[PDB]
This record gives C-alpha cells, sequence and structure tokens, in this order.
C-alpha cells in the first residue's frame, strides 16, 4: 500500500498533542484505512497561505489552529457542515482535487461539555465556533473583547457583544483568546457568581484557571474538547471510513 501525509498548520506548534493522537489511529486503523498515515506538527510563517502550503506538501489532510481557523475559511475551495455557520475552518481535507474546509472544534466542544448563558472571552476561530454552538443551543450569549473586530459576525448570530466587562452573571465563562485575559477582580467576580470556568488551552495550568482554581470555582481545561474535535476530524481524514467514537476511544487512551 501507499503513503498518506497529514498535519497541523499553526503559529507556535511546538506544544500540540495532535500529532501524538493522530499517529496513535494512524497505527492502529492502517488495515481498514489500506494506507499508511502520518501527521506532522508544521510550523506556518504569518505571512503564509494555507492553501498554498498544504498543496506544495503534498498532504492529504491537515487540522489549523492558532492564529490560522478564519483565514483558513477564507482559503477553501469549498466550505462544508457546520463550518458555513462558524466563519472558521480547523480541518482540511483534499476531495476531488478541491481544498476542503470543515470545522470539528464546534461538536468537539458541545461533546467536551457535560447552562442559561454564557461569557466568550476571545474573538478568533475557537471563539466563532463556541459562539455558533452555543447559540445553536439555545443559550444567551456575550462576547468580551478589547477591539471591535468580529462584531459583524457575532452579532449576526445574536451575541450581546461588548468591550467593557458587562455587569452580570454567567453560568459559563470561556476563555478562547491567546497573563490573564482580564482585570484580576473583575474575574474574580465572574468565578464567584459563575458555574464553570473552562479553557481552551490545554497541557499546561493558564492564569484563567489557576484564578478559578484558587476560588474554588469549577472549572475545566482544553483536553476533552482537543480529543474529540481530533477524534472527529480523524473520521474526515478517514473518508469517513473510521467512525469519530472508534477513534476518540483510542485518541483517550495514548493522552
Ligand atoms: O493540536 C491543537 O493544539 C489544535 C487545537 C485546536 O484548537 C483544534 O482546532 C486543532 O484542530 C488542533
Amino acid at each position: 500500500m501507499k503513503l498518506k501525509s497529514f498535519g497541523v498548520f499553526g503559529n507556535p506548534i511546538k506544544h500540540s498533542k495532535s500529532p501524538l493522537i493522530h499517529n496513535a489511529c494512524f497505527l492502529t486503523f492502517q488495515k481498514e484505512l489500506r494506507f499508511l498515515g502520518h501527521y506532522h506538527p508544521i510550523l506556518l510563517p504569518l505571512e503564509s497561505h494555507i492553501k498554498s502550503e498544504f498543496l506544495h506538501l503534498g498532504l492529504s489532510g491537515a487540522n489549523v489552529t492558532l492564529p490560522f481557523k478564519e483565514r483558513a475559511f477564507q482559503v477553501c475551495d469549498k466550505i462544508k457542515g457546520i463550518a458555513l455557520e462558524c466563519g472558521a475552518v480547523n480541518t482540511l481535507v483534499l476531495e476531488n482535487d478541491e481544498l476542503v474546509g470543515y470545522n470539528t472544534d464546534a461538536l468537539g466542544f458541545y461533546l467536551s461539555l457535560k447552562y442559561q448563558n454564557a461569557l466568550i472571552l476571545g474573538a478568533g476561530g475557537s471563539a466563532k465556533a463556541l459562539a455558533c454552538e452555543l447559540k445553536k443551543q439555545g443559550l444567551q450569549v456575550s462576547v468580551l473583547n478589547r477591539s471591535s473586530r468580529g462584531l459583524d459576525f457575532f452579532q449576526r448570530l445574536g451575541c450581546d457583544c461588548f468591550m467593557e466587562p458587562p455587569k452580570s452573571a454567567f453560568d459559563l465563562i470561556i476563555n478562547a483568546t491567546s497573563e490573564l485575559p482580564l482585570n484580576k477582580e473583575v474575574l474574580k467576580g465572574y468565578f464567584k457568581e459563575g458555574k464553570l470556568a473552562y479553557d481552551l488551552a490545554y497541557g499546561f495550568l493558564t492564569p484563567f484557571l489557576s484564578l478559578a482554581k484558587e476560588l474554588k470555582t469549577p472549572f475545566q481545561d482544553g483536553k476533552d474538547m482537543l480529543i474529540y474535535q481530533a477524534a472527529l476530524s480523524f473520521e474526515k481524514f478517514s473518508a469517513s471510513q473510521i467512525p469519530y467514537s472508534k477513534a476518540f476511544e483510542v485518541m483517550r487512551s495514548v493522552f
């Protein structure tokens, strides 16, 4: 049989655990796949073009992380699935010689979650998918950032958008930014009244999460969402031949 290349585009990329869990699946499922799969971390220059590099490297599939998720959306020949509402793409597959973009953050996030409203900190690709998913569940959603970038997107979703921290209670406080992401005391009142502090970062313990832990607020890091979204991308990487639940169990064991 034959060799197929995959990877994860990101800057930075050193700390990504996608190659670990995807390589495990490519090894485990190789007879069903009927190819030899290998998944690399690919550090992309900021100035670079996701589509051109995908093609030049001859990949069959890829994941996309910070800060490239919205750009991935703009440069795909074709967008399918919930990605169409996400304004962001974290999953790339070569299909009929066309670069096709999907989003597995949205469902991956939903699966990671064991809530009436939410506050999202951040405005990038991850924040965009989570707001889409959470509006889709009938939650009230507020988005807080320093500038007004992404206004249009979140406002058309029907999110409440803010640059000053709203004086309100939220069940979910979500750190989807790229130091603390807010004034310590502001973050403290959010936690005091919040039900879950949720941070998309994984593999290390962020200031945001230390502070919640410190204040006895229930907290969750990005590990579960990482594995679900990876599992889901894998399903797309297999031509839909290995279901995400199978991928998911292998990916959980290795981690
Ligand atoms: O490997 C990581 O750290 C990446 C993290 C994300 O945000 C996912 O969308 C990517 O698909 C994978």
